[PDB]
C-alpha cells in the first residue's frame, strides 16, 4: 500500500498543520507514476482526509477557497486516474451526507457544486469542442450516483454504499447552473445540445422510476428550468 503520512494531519486543529498537510497532498499527487497507480482504496482514504480538512475550516472565504482548491485537484491528475478520483469523491460524500451537522452543511453543498463544476469543465476538449470519452466518464458518474435507478453502489469484502436522498436533491437543483457556467447551454453547438439532452434523459428516467415522491417532484422542477432548450 502507498505511504500517505499527511492524511492524519489534514484534520489537525492547527490551521498551519492542515495547510502543510494539504500541500503535501498536492505534492503526492504531482508524482506522475504514483498518481497513475491510484487505487479505489487510495482515493477513498484521500477524500476522507480532504472531507475533514473542509470540516475543520471555519471561515467563509477560506471555505470558498478550499472548495475551489479541492475541486481543482482534478487537473493535477493523469487522465487515466480522473474517473477513479471522482468516484472516490461521490462515494465519500454519499457515506458522510446524513452525518454532517447543520452548521457545516452549506460548505459541503458548495464542495459538491465546485467538484461537479470542475468535472464539467474538465470534459472540454484540450485532450467539436468536447471530449466524448471525458464526457462519458463525468456523465457515467451522474448515472452512477445522484441519478441512479439503484439505491446503492457496489465499490471494489464488497463495499456497498447507499445513495442518500439529499445527494440526489442537491445535484438536481445545481446541475443546470454548472452546465451553463461552462457554456453547455450554447444552442449553436451540436455536441453541447447532445450532452444537455443526455443528462435530461437521465433525470427524466429517474423521475419516472423513483419510488420517492420527493425525488419525483424535484426531478420535475429540475427539468422545468427556464434555461433548458425544451422549455424555450
Amino acid at each position: 500500500e502507498k505511504s500517505m503520512p499527511f492524511i492524519k494531519h489534514l484534520a489537525s486543529s492547527d490551521r498551519k498543520v492542515r495547510t502543510a498537510a494539504l500541500n503535501s497532498l498536492h505534492a503526492f499527487l504531482s508524482a506522475r507514476q504514483v498518481a497513475s497507480a491510484l487505487t479505489t482504496l487510495d482515493v477513498l482514504k484521500l477524500w476522507k482526509g480532504l472531507f475533514y480538512a473542509l470540516w475543520m475550516c471555519d471561515r467563509a472565504i477560506p471555505q470558498q477557497n478550499l472548495c475551489n482548491e479541492l475541486a481543482d485537484l482534478i487537473w493535477q491528475l493523469p487522465r487515466e486516474s480522473v474517473a477513479t478520483w471522482l468516484r472516490g469523491f461521490w462515494a465519500t460524500m454519499a457515506r458522510e451526507w446524513t452525518g454532517i451537522d447543520v452548521l457545516r452543511m452549506e460548505k459541503f453543498l458548495l464542495l459538491v457544486r465546485r467538484v461537479l463544476g470542475a468535472s464539467f469543465k474538465w470534459m472540454k476538449k484540450d485532450g467539436g469542442a468536447w471530449d466524448q470519452s471525458k464526457v462519458d466518464e463525468v456523465l457515467g458518474l451522474l448515472a452512477e450516483w445522484p441519478f441512479s435507478l439503484a439505491e446503492e453502489v457496489r465499490i471494489t469484502g464488497e463495499i456497498v454504499q447507499k445513495i442518500p436522498v439529499g445527494m440526489r436533491l442537491h445535484v438536481l437543483d445545481i446541475w443546470v447552473d454548472e452546465v451553463e457556467r461552462v457554456g453547455l447551454l450554447n444552442e449553436d453547438e451540436e455536441e453541447a445540445r447532445m450532452i444537455v439532452q443526455r443528462i435530461s434523459d437521465m433525470v427524466d428516467a429517474l423521475e419516472q422510476t423513483t419510488k420517492s415522491p420527493a425525488v419525483r417532484t424535484r426531478s420535475k422542477d429540475s427539468l422545468g428550468d427556464d434555461r433548458l432548450p425544451a422549455n424555450r
